[PDB]
């Protein structure tokens, strides 16, 4: 949904976001 280094889920594509 942002920034950082952990995604956003267990997706990817078109993710370049991350949380905790």
């Amino acid at each position: 949904g942002g920034k950082g280094h952990v995604p956003e889920y267990f997706v990817r594509g078109d993710l370049q976001s991350f949380y905790g």
